[PDB]
């Protein structure tokens, strides 16, 4: 009954609230600070980073963002096993000063963020190695958090 444990769980309340409604999180910078990188935290999050706006024109954004909604849909059907893993995005035009801080100039890149620590090597899926598809995705994500998405249709 700490302060502490009372915020944390308070906050996966809440992500577990929203994700009733929407199986990924649109998130802008104050949203990431507070659901990802504040402590305390006792789940893993998935991030798309993206640009999804016309003015950016960026088609690979725009399949990748077909095979996370595949994915994250998927997730959404069979879990509430766990409220330990959640799905979110940041698109650049919404969150700017995020991917500032990451050092981001492109998209999209998919990162898992741990509940502990910052995201290691191979929390940075590697797209350009593997491609987008959601099976892929999935197998990435169960590597990185043992979490075993199945993922239906394609």
């Amino acid at each position: 009954a700490s302060k502490k444990e009372n915020l944390l769980a308070e906050k996966v309340e809440q992500l577990m609230e929203w994700s009733s409604r929407r199986s990924i999180f649109r998130m802008n910078g104050d949203k990431f600070r507070k659901f990802i990188k504040a402590p305390p935290r006792n789940y893993s999050m998935i991030v798309m980073f993206t640009a999804l706006q016309p003015q950016r024109q960026c088609s690979v954004c725009r399949q990748a963002n077909e095979e996370y909604q595949i994915l994250a849909n998927s997730w959404r059907y069979s879990s509430a096993f766990s409220n330990k893993l959640f799905f979110s995005m940041v698109d650049y035009d919404e969150g700017t000063d995020v991917f500032q801080q990451l050092n981001m100039n492109s998209a999209p890149t998919f990162m898992h963020f741990p509940p502990k620590g910052r995201p290691k090597r191979a929390d940075t899926f590697d797209l350009q190695r593997i491609g987008f598809a959601a099976e892929q995705l999935a197998k990435w994500i169960a590597d990185r958090t043992d979490v075993h998405i199945r993922v239906f249709r394609l």
